[PDB]
């Protein structure tokens, strides 16, 4: 991977392990490991992790910042969007679908942009 | 890998391409390609992309985010860490070094995204 990891910043680390558990579980990555006050994901090919920020300030999110996540299929694509909604996260303009790629995107509890994206 | 891709926002898009270029240079990655208000910087496993914020608004970077380039070597991420200082990034702390095992180098590019270079031996 051209990334070794990538950390977002979270207000509340339950909520957001509770999301990003159930939104990660559909592409067969979680549940989160606490180290400190962290939890990490990780595969055999990069590591995702969830922070409280070091600052002591809130957690916010960087307009124009996106994280894609790869899936191994559209189907994948619709389930990550789905179980992000049900538990704690919020849809985007742009529904599912594909893109002349297949791809979804939601925000997390906190408004980090997130993306499930699968080329055929 | 796990990620398809991460795009940062920038608020100068030549800025930041000249930033990257000379930054992700040192890692082998080419130059940036157009796409729109982007440029992509592609490889075999993983695009990185700086845009212009698809909503019109300022670019701003996420308190509690950083962005985590893998490099071949300490050597690389000292070149990197080099690069961004010489091409209008900031230093954090610490300083590059090993912390438990890793090396890491980290830097705020010029729009104030939090980005390092890290490799395990």
């Amino acid at each position: 991977s051209m990334f070794s990891h990538v950390m977002v910043g979270v207000n509340d680390l339950e909520v957001s392990k509770k999301f990003y558990d159930a939104l990660l579980g559909t592409l067969g990555i979680g549940p989160g490991v606490a180290n400190k006050s962290r939890y990490f994901y990780r595969s055999p090919a990069g590591t995702f992790g969830i922070t409280t920020p070091i600052n002591g300030q809130p957690a916010t999110h960087g307009n124009g910042s996106t994280l894609g996540f790869a899936a191994q299929s559209p189907e994948q694509c619709d389930a990550f969007h789905a179980a992000g909604i049900a538990n704690g996260g919020t849809t985007c303009e742009e529904p599912p679908g594909f893109r002349d790629l297949y791809l979804a995107y939601l925000r997390d509890p906190d408004g980090n942009k997130i993306c499930a994206l699968h080329r055929p």
